């Protein structure tokens, strides 16, 4: 259960506030998708989950601790993040999935693999996961680099998990493909999605709309389209009109 708590957040010192007073409340399990317009706040979510944000004031707590006070590592093993990570290191296949986590089990890299959707176009390869990405003669699509990262992600096995705008900057087609696996990848986690596209987070248990800083709507994707004069509905049209 993460909770925001009378959050208030700002850059620098004395700059514009970002976050007015965001009160949040995920329940576990809870796959919930966040959007907004430029301005909007959403891209300090993350930060902030992490503890790279210092809320001015408020707080954020995850299962009930106040992150202000909770230990680095294990706020670390709680938290799965997943960015638009369109980069790779010049290894094999499975040292890039494994970057973090040296000397792990071979068998867990695969099983990470597999539920990122990424096992498959990897065991396809020359020489599969020991294939050297030496981005070179190795190339993979952006789709796929995406896709090794959420396996990173979900090497250890986090009990929340964040998409924060990761797959953004792929065509309809990619982002396709990885959103057909995120019913498994969602399987016994809370999932928040922080996208641009409304499509990406339609069958999220609860989309919640922000703008300016500050929470205006929320519901399921249905019941925020039903309502013409929403702002979700705005917001939808456009990225279809």
């Amino acid at each position: 259960d993460i909770t925001f708590r009378n959050i208030r957040f700002r850059y620098k010192p004395d700059s514009p506030v970002i976050l007015d007073n965001i009160n949040l409340s995920i329940k576990q399990g809870e796959v919930i998708g966040i959007v907004g317009r430029s301005g909007s706040g959403k891209s300090t979510l993350t930060k902030l989950i992490q503890r790279f944000y210092i809320p001015e004031n408020g707080q954020v707590l995850i299962d009930g601790h106040d992150l202000a006070l909770a230990d680095p590592n294990w706020l670390r093993r709680q938290v799965g993040v997943v960015l638009q990570d369109n980069v790779l290191l010049n290894r094999s296949i499975i040292d890039n999935i494994s970057l973090a986590n040296p000397g792990m089990s071979v068998e867990k890299v695969i099983y990470a693999a597999k539920l990122a959707g990424a096992h498959d176009f990897i065991s396809e390869l020359r020489e599969g996961y020991n294939t050297i990405v030496g981005e070179q003669g190795a190339g993979l699509s952006g789709g796929q680099r995406q896709r090794i990262a959420i396996a990173r992600a979900l090497v250890n096995n986090p009990k929340i998990l964040i998409f924060d705008e990761a797959t953004s900057a792929l065509d309809y087609e990619s982002e396709h493909v990885i959103m057909r696996n995120m019913h498994k990848i969602c399987k016994g986690r809370t999932v928040i999605i922080i996208a641009h596209r409304l499509s990406t987070v339609k069958n999220a248990d609860r989309i919640i709309v922000m703008e300016k800083g500050k929470i205006v709507e929320q519901g399921k994707h249905k019941e925020l389209l039903s309502e013409p004069e929403s702002l979700y509905s705005y917001l939808y049209q456009l990225q279809s009109d």
